[PDB]
């Protein structure tokens, strides 16, 4: 297990994080941690770790490009003072380019995306004992989507920082990839967005297993 | 103009249609009609050819395959004497397929929906003046994603049965990729079902085309 | 086509243009642009037109007069930077003087109006490609009728403008008078304003005839 | 006063009449007596004739037509045992035929409207101490719009019957030519049909007038 | 009828003259006068002299006792440049002596109840055409119930200044009175202050009767 | 204390008793007796006798006459086999005579309450280890008043018969009278029927000094 | 009676003594008291002693610990001008312990508890009458369960501070410690701190002991 | 894992399993599962075992017993053909006997439970491939407590069924207690049933170790 006790761990993003947690402060309890993969990690660390007394703060806001983590950055993570910050961002700078692709400056393109994901790893870094990068994602099958074939685009990016910054690092692409060999898209998401529980479970298990959780412990 | 004065229009369907239509009655011009292609044709109807006294009804649901047709269609349909019914069903006889794959009883499979639809044109069109039938569609540019893939082949029953019995036809989903050349499927319906006004309209316009609407009459 | 590719088109008036839109900045989307002719307006755009890429604004404002948009103008439209202005305003001005007929100061008599329309469409055409000056309209078929015989002058009013500015031009009031020769005011618009959506897509197919849209494009 | 002391007295027919008044029963005092020309008139004799123990039971329904009179007059009238019943019906009889002009069973002709209205006064008539017979009315004072000259016709049929079976008459179509003398009718009724607190006072007080009412009482 | 054309009748007051009405304007129409005495003035002047074209504003905020109305008179009346203003005011300055005896400062004594009504008049009377003082009631017919003749004494109060100031003057404890000769209380409100239409129709008919009203003109 | 461990008593009544009770089962602990005398009774006999193990059924039904508790007496008061029922009836019986005086209908004079009353209770009595009956009471301190004066009347019935069938008595008005001395009916119920918090425990007070309860158990 | 006549007394603490009063002024009125313990003991007073006139103020929130009082107490109680305060605090100080074992900051700790409880009594005292301090509790009949068992050292704490300044004391655990002896928690309060009406009871016949109160007066 | 693919899967209990569960079917995959611990089964099975193709039905009812679960027995288990039965039910008849002690009708002791359950189980299984019997559980460490003493006894017979009938069998009770061992109950659950997201994971990740899940599938 990566966190230690009495650590302060920090989640942030789009509405995949958010799932309707609690404004501003997104702690005191799980109304507060919202209903998605953040509230499974929360239960799950709880269930199995209890003594840990992990805190956990859900900075989600629904609609966020990376440009958008940038502007709230100082306020919503650094002055929250975490000891772990995991951030998963991308699938809007994405989505805008296919579901608005003629408002432009609404698109976050890759170089930029890039240069603003390092920009908020190299801040944070020296501040916290570590980050989590988890790719965005896209649950479509076919590598080829237009759509698809971007979002594999911004998870390389992704993985290309946290190699670089030694930060810990979750392809949530791949975790869903494996899943969609079975399913099509519709039985998980039908906006290929925004999951199903079983898809929250899919990104808590892919996050638990980076930090080092066991589902029954040996020690 | 196929429709001619003083006719009683009957539309029926499944979400597409109903677009929150009055139940039961489904009638008439002020928001009974719902709030997508059935209203928009119903407006354009009145706007160029208002002379027509054309009456219609609104008997979409939410939710219907072609089997939930079949149990109401006596009085939903036949009790209704009408002159003409445009019947657009198949979208969920599909769709559970992917949506719900392991629950087999909501699937309307090839087999039922084909012999189905078969039956209730047959036995329908004696007691009218004309049957219009629309394919289902889904709104995927990759002839090959699997879903698209079957609705494609549900359309072609739709189609057979429509000249077998020499029905109106109109081919929806032909109409829809001809917009997918330009646009991702998020730019139309982020289900790839449920669109926008301009994809209510894409259905509406592809609606009157078969008709013989007249967008400026010639004479 | 008048409309160029990548350009913004806003629209601005009274109810009949807000239709309920989206507060501010009515745009975004659909529902931002409301439920009456603009909405239909872009979504004919992009069922026929979706390479243009065109951006669409709804300023509309339920209850406005001349007068109340000209006490907006700088923020609601020229800090907009759009491309094409339409504007659809009279109603109001008229409907003051009839049905609140001893409040005379919220009415606006026709040479305020003719001079208020005047000097936002010599303000605004040195900053715009394109001005499209809608007349306003009353829903009531005889010509004598008071609230018709006046909207009438206010409509003559706005066609002279539009020839001396060299400003497109839409007479709704024609485009109703026309449906007018079937149908009781009643069946449009119990108010003999507010329109069914029939009555919308009387307004949207006339803005749309002038500025160049062909129903299937020939080129 | 024809209403006399202890006599219990039904006002029946549409939105007019109703006005959001109780359903099933009603009455009294309190506000199920709804919001309009009934409560005024059973305030106004309670604050001038407070000794005449009058019960008054308003059974209005929005929508309803002389048919849907017919429909429910037993239990709605008949088994009300009233000693007196107001009827004023016609408006929607008259109005399905302008505002839905091609749904035809939902029109009340002249022929069912008179025959229905007759044969409910005949046979009310000899089960109660009296009858008032309200017209109709349409707030527009063009004698030659299609639907004021319709309704006048109504109207007609009303004040014969009433001759005929020995009935109170009140003209509410007059009482409103008096004051559209002065006023357009958007400042009555902006639908033409449904009027202000001004509206219902003017039918108010041409029903006490009828019943000899008097403002202050000279004895 | 002393009120002229054109002129602006301003009413203030507590809960019985408010009834629901706009805030904070309360003209523009009927829902912004409320639903009570005010409304049924303004209903009956409209449906009687619509040519008068008198302008009615409704000042009444529910719980106000004499103190309350000198604090915002400037605002409320004064700014609002009115030509008549009728003032009703003296039921809570006495109710909360009753319904919160030891709660003395929220109660207004009945001599600065007296100097501040007075203050009221004479600060007005130089600007306006007229003043209208309606003396508070309590619907209760025992003139030795404590709080009825409390009542008494500050309507007293009020009909002296009435005559000192030579303001028009309504004296609606006599008004009630008189019904209360046959009706207990309750029939006409449950609280004996605040009535049903019947009571705001009594106080309508007494205000309506010192102003001049004829319930059918003369010339 | 009369109540006896183990017993169930059961208060039946009209809105006084009710308070908001849930229905149709009105028990127990959790907020299913309502907010007022009856939660008050059963949450001091709680406080001070926990151990006596009583359970408590609220079967008031606002509106309630004599003549609707007969009405529903098997199913709500004979089939829930009480072992001890307190009644408290009258309120309406008396209001509705003054409250809707012309609505004869409504009213349950004198003759029919003790007729029925005494039946119920007769028949009551023998299937049940005892009753209790509670007079009525109107909040009001002149005896004069022909409503008090009344409800006295009635209570004395009330009385009557607990004596005869050898029932407890608790007389409620004598209860509210001594109150009175002090309060203006304002200050405990605006509408002289509906307590404060403060009459609620003047009721409860009643019921329980009746029933032997102690505020402190002597031994 | 401690409290004399015309005096005011005021309640804080946390959601026990909240109970949902009105804010900011928690008077007024009982709807203004919220419905428990508080509300109950000025029913009880103005029941049996109304002529004393107490004015009673309740400044609970709900989730307060003595950190939280403190912080408003200049503005909720000095400044309000009391002259009885009675406080009860320290359920939430505690149970942030149990319900939040790792956020250590949202705890007090008894030695933080005693010494801010000890400031608020002292810095009051000299400005009111009297103080009552009630001690904390926990309805849960083991002592040695561990909240219970921290619980008991705050309320010994409190006897402490009341014994060595003079102030009125109300023991509640002991109150309800009596209870327990028949009832398990879960009938009483299922989180084991907020009761049910028997509770509030329970913790209002506590208080009415404490300052005196007669349940029938002696003189 | 023993469940196997293509099998339907039926939870059936209290509103521990319900957890607002969609009525009456309760299945599948987008909300209709409620949110506790039936939902994180079903999407941890998703997450790591898509390709079993498990139908998942939720028949959890909110206040139920085992006597509630035997009349419902037939419509919503038999009737729906499921391959495995999970219950888990018994907390109701326990808690009945604590929160409402004096109403003995509520409570399901010992010898019905036992005797209900038994039944269920041995005519369910020869119908159904298998049966997972869950025990009850209250979240309270204490053995000596009451009702943690009494839910002990009730897990027994459950044990003690499942091993005669040879049931896989769930102890609730034991994964509680381990966490209970860190934690004091207010920080899973307030009223000591109801938990948190982690205690629903506590119970999710019990049932799934007993049912052969692996976290990460070993071959
Ligand atoms: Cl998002
Ligand atoms: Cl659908
Ligand atoms: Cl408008
Ligand atoms: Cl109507
Ligand atoms: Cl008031
Ligand atoms: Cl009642
Ligand atoms: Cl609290
Ligand atoms: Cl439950």
């Amino acid at each position: 297990m990566k966190i230690g006790s009495g650590e302060k761990l920090l989640f942030i993003g789009d509405s995949i994080t958010d799932c309707g947690r609690a404004r501003p402060e997104g702690e005191g309890s799980f109304g507060a941690l919202g209903t998605g993969y953040v509230a499974y990690v929360v239960g799950l660390l709880q269930a199995v770790y209890p003594e840990l007394g992990i805190r956990v703060v859900n900075k989600g806001i629904s609609g966020n490009t990376v440009r958008d983590l940038k502007a709230r950055w100082e306020e919503d993570v650094i002055a929250q003072k975490p000891d772990w910050v995991s951030i998963m961002i991308g699938i809007n700078d994405v989505w805008r380019q296919y579901d608005l692709p003629f408002m432009k400056e609404k698109h976050v393109y890759l170089d930029e995306y890039e240069a603003t994901l390092r920009s908020l790893v190299l801040e944070t870094k020296p501040l916290v004992k570590g980050i989590i990068l988890m790719t965005p994602f896209y649950i479509e099958g076919n590598e080829q989507d237009p759509m698809r074939r971007t979002m594999d685009q911004y998870g390389r990016v992704v993985k290309q920082i946290a190699e670089e910054t030694n930060s810990l690092f979750v392809d949530t692409q791949a975790a869903f990839n494996e899943v969609l060999k079975t399913l099509y898209p519709a039985a998980l998401a039908i906006d290929r967005v925004h999951p199903s529980v079983a898809g929250h479970m899919i990104l808590a298990r892919a996050f638990l297993r980076e930090i080092g959780f066991e589902w029954v412990r040996s020690r």
